[PDB]
């Protein structure tokens, strides 16, 4: 008999994740990791937040049992999720329109809303902006979604091209899925202006849309209240969205696996009624979310002195990458940069969306051992005062 | 516009987990859970073992990051569920025919398993037994594949029926899945016995099947290396197979979502090759897994020390449902049941599949405050001392 596996085709490593092992590799004294979207502190850790730790201090004192946590998880992570998500004392809230279940990640989140959706629901199309994060349009893929692209950056001047956005959208149809990042676009780092995500509001409710947000980088572009303003102005209006939402990255908490999905209705019986079925999708894929990260959110966002700590602590990180950015463009000018990099400072979040080209990208990694995404997306919050001059001389060099 | 999610039929609570909600609502003090499959101890915890909570304090104390881990996860968690799986210096591991990614527990290695096959080979169908774990069909078809059933437990005999299996088999394709259990059969306990594994293992290779196996409770039935007999009869003669494994239950660690997907394939290239594609169906599930659970077992099992403490524990678990299962048979004369229950002492696991019909697991719950699963299966790894009169005077009372 024919082996089963002898008809694969091999699948390439992924161009993000894939990144830390060909940087581990790289034999290059001074090699330098800008790849993955991680904080490095000053001295070159990926660290853990000390609110994090005190809260797995208090966890390890406390904790008497690992039974299976409910489908949705843990429900205090859940309400605090929605108050930060749509504000406490939100109608949302008040009126119960909103369900959230705990998930592996913000991933864990898109797939469970792409599974919900695809068995449940008549969406057969979703519509990502172009550029956007590669693994959305595999998310959905993988539940049999259609999705397309929507125009979004105005590579030439470095902005949001708001005119083409809106025309490239003319053609999503009622009962459709949009997909908007809340805050942080990545990778371009470009965010509508509050102005602009309140005519997006109106348009999607006109139109009919599906609006589903992904939240992974909620306090890093302005900060909390801010950041969700975009969201709030989809939920004053719509009957019904889909949040996926990340910690990984505003509580430092990647490698545990901590996200949640949200679902909007426009009634607490349709949400109900809607949340059984996302919580069977749930238990035909993973069965039940993992306790210890998201037991960390709770733990912290719950206790007000420790929820002081952790968003100084954010507020701190968000602090840090700012100097970052202004320091890089100051020290590619320095370097003899010809090209203005000015607009990297108007970016949001952890990243550089720099404009090189995949072939510098390749040059950077293969001639001086600098590493980013073939993209052109650079983790500025990988950058440190000790990496710069030699980073930048780098990519002056590829230019 | 009407609203996307206005029609959604609503899903019914989960069997299992389902119980958790409705055992944890009751109001009657002497409420029995003998629900989802979950240790208890005699003080009625379902405690956190010892050797998990050292590996903890450890964790807490050294961990310096949260990094994402690979999308397959860390690499010592591979190798020593190789081992386990396997035997050291296993000629799989030795000619490198196997890779193992790390999973959000069991359930998501059957997901992540089910998807790879559906989107990267011919599979179509998984065969499962009578009666199986519900959640397998909802894994399978989640997936894409179709579920069909064998012949394996004769309900009015209480045993295996051998000839009926290897008969109903017949039915089954070259290039279709058979699903066996490693030991503990959920939920009859019933397992083959090692002539049978090889008489299984020898018809499947001369029949095509792609061996996809459940093992969930390593260490349960009599220990962890013969409770491995059975896989190991499968990889001593195959090309390809499947382990989903599953340390929710040998270390505890339920709600932190620790557990395997292995594939095996004719040589290196084939399987490294088909990992390529598992890891690309788990960047689209759910990105990469969660690290805490997973570095706990990293933790004790490479520590001689520490895994004899954890050894030491899983043996007591099991030797006190061994006590358990035979005090129930007595308890249950004791009480007034006439009938023949010693096919109980036969059953390997944490449950005893009971024969009580659907009603009775209803009047059981509604009368007595008693949750079982309403195929009667009933978590014999849940009783104690303490709570055995009360729940076999129910059971007689039913009967
Ligand atoms: C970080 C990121 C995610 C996924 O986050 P995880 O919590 O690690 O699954 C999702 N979307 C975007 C846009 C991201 O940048
Ligand atoms: C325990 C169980 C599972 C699920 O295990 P998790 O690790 O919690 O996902 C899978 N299969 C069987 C047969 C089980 O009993």
């Amino acid at each position: 008999h024919v082996g089963t596996f002898e008809n694969i085709t091999a699948a390439p490593a992924d161009p993000i994740l894939g990144l830390a092992d060909l940087f581990r590799a790289d034999e290059r004294p001074g090699k330098i990791n800008l790849g993955i979207g991680a904080y490095i502190d000053e001295t070159g850790k990926f660290p853990v937040l000390t609110s994090v730790k005190k809260a797995e201090q208090y966890l390890l004192e406390n904790e008497t049992t690992k039974s299976y946590l409910g489908i949705d998880g843990i429900p205090e992570f859940g309400r605090c999720t929605q108050e930060l998500l749509f504000g406490k004392g939100s109608a949302l809230i008040n009126d119960k329109r909103a369900r959230t279940a705990q998930t592996p990640g913000g991933t864990g989140a898109l797939r469970v809303a792409a599974d919900f959706l695809a068995k449940n629901t008549s969406v057969k199309r979703v519509w990502v902006s172009n550029p956007s994060w590669p693994n959305h349009k595999s998310v959905f893929n993988s539940a049999g979604l259609e999705v397309r692209e929507y125009a979004y950056y105005d590579a030439e001047n470095h902005t949001l091209d708001f005119d083409a956005l809106i025309n490239s959208l003319n053609e999503a149809q009622a009962g459709d899925v949009v997909l908007f990042h809340g805050c942080c676009h990545n990778p371009t780092g470009i965010d509508p202006t509050l102005e602009q995500w309140q005519t997006l509001a109106q348009l999607s409710v006109e139109k009919g849309w599906l609006p589903l947000f992904d939240f992974a980088y909620q306090g890093f572009a302005r900060g909390l209240e801010e950041d969700a303003e975009g969201l709030r102005a989809f939920a004053a209006m719509h009957k019904e969205l889909i949040v996926a939402s990340s910690y990984s990255k505003n509580f430092g908490l990647y490698n545990e696996r901590v996200g949640a999905c949200t679902l909007v209705a426009a009634d607490s019986e349709t949400v109900d009624r809607a949340f059984s079925q996302m919580k069977a999708a749930i238990r035909a894929n993973y069965s039940n979310p993992p306790a210890h990260g998201a037991s960390v959110v709770a733990t912290i966002l719950s206790n007000d002195a420790l929820r002081a700590i952790w968003e100084q602590e954010l507020t701190d990180m968000r602090q840090r990458i700012q100097r970052m950015r202004q320091l890089f463009v100051n020290t590619l000018q320095e370097k003899g940069a010809n090209r203005d990099f000015s607009f990297i400072i108007k970016q949001n979040g952890m990243f550089s969306f720099s404009g090189l080209t995949k072939e510098q990208v390749l040059r950077l990694r293969e001639e001086f051992g600098v590493y980013a995404v073939a993209s052109g997306r650079v983790n500025v919050a990988g950058m440190t005062p000790d990496n710069m001059a030699p980073l930048c001389e780098a990519i002056v060099a590829v230019l």
